[PDB]
């Protein structure tokens, strides 16, 4: 979930 967020970002 944190990552996917990193990446969105």
């Amino acid at each position: 979930l944190a990552a996917a967020l990193c990446q969105a970002l």
